[PDB]
């Protein structure tokens, strides 16, 4: 008495652990696990973090919003508006999670132009 | 005897088609949410047994990328954006797990275009 049914009920009479050895059995019995699939081997979490993880924000445009929305703009890309927007909006996040080369790029930019900025 | 092992040689002893019944089973009264995990881990198994799992990666487009980006949707469906991303992203699987009939179908369609196809 082995029917497509009785077997329903036999995977309904042993608990789920069972079951994953049932079906973990025929993976190995017809060996249907080893031909391609893809790798993603991802490592256990382990110190040893980088920092390239910077974020500029804007304080002040100062005296030279001119500059400050060109530097955006400049920066991200955003429209004309936006960009005023944002300044208008300060303090407003220039870039977050940048590299620190372009994070100091900006910043000594916003300096030469005498603007506060924020580094963090 | 009511075996784990049994229930193995069991699967071994019946045609794909009556496994893919059983399980196709299973998953209603088990819940298609609960047992999706089955369906879709056993769903490989199955054809395995049929010989029937061929894989259509694409390698290169050729000088028809035009042809070829249909050829992708048309056989998958992806927003021609996405489809675009994936040819550009060479290789590519077009397919995965389908008859060999199916493969070999598309596979001459992107020879017609003048592609590079692969087959494993």
């Amino acid at each position: 008495s082995i029917t497509k049914d009785q077997i329903i009920e036999a995977v309904a009479a042993m608990s789920v652990m069972d079951v994953v050895e049932l079906i973990s059995a025929m993976e190995e019995k017809f060996g249907v696990s080893a031909a391609a699939a893809v790798a993603v081997a991802a490592g256990p979490v382990e110190a040893a973090e980088e920092k390239t993880e910077f974020d500029v924000i804007l304080k002040a445009a100062g005296a030279n919003k001119v500059a400050v929305i060109k530097a955006v703009r400049g920066a991200t890309g955003l429209g004309l508006k936006e960009a005023k927007d944002l300044v208008e909006s300060a303090p407003a996040a220039l870039k977050e999670g940048v590299s620190k080369d372009d994070a100091e790029a900006l910043k000594k930019a916003l300096e030469e132009a005498g603007a506060e900025v924020e580094v963090k």
